[PDB]
């Protein structure tokens, strides 16, 4: 038998989500904000090599019709950008929480995750 991966995805209020692999955290927003903001014209990410805390601003997005801060979902550090969104924003729109992925980070404190909403809890909360 061998050593377990810890493998989850949580989610915010403020309609983000983290899909975790270890100690790695990809982060983006919802298919719910994506929806909320509509047509994605620009990003701003953040600079790899980042420490950040929970609840930091480190990424926003500009749509046609708002904006959005995008916070720190979990502390730790950032250590990859999807830099393709600089050229090709829209793919927020087009597939948020997969190729529209904004940043991953290395993760300072697991506990925190406890701190997330499940998918169910998160799939309520939307419905709600
Ligand atoms: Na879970």
């Amino acid at each position: 038998h061998h050593h377990h991966h810890l493998k989850m995805k949580k989610y915010t209020k403020t309609h983000e989500w983290v899909s975790i692999e270890d100690k790695v955290a990809t982060v983006g927003i919802t298919n719910h904000a994506q929806e909320q903001l509509g047509d994605v014209v620009y990003v701003d990410l953040p600079e790899v090599g980042r420490e950040v805390k929970k609840g930091e601003v480190v990424a926003s997005i500009e749509s046609v019709k708002a904006a959005a801060d995008v916070y720190a979902p979990l502390s730790g550090k950032i250590v990859e950008v999807n830099e393709k969104l600089d050229t090709e924003p829209e793919l927020i729109n087009k597939d948020p929480e997969g190729e529209g992925w904004l940043f991953k980070m290395e993760i300072s404190d697991e506990g925190e995750l406890e701190d997330l909403l499940d998918e169910q809890a998160y799939q309520e909360f939307c419905a709600q």
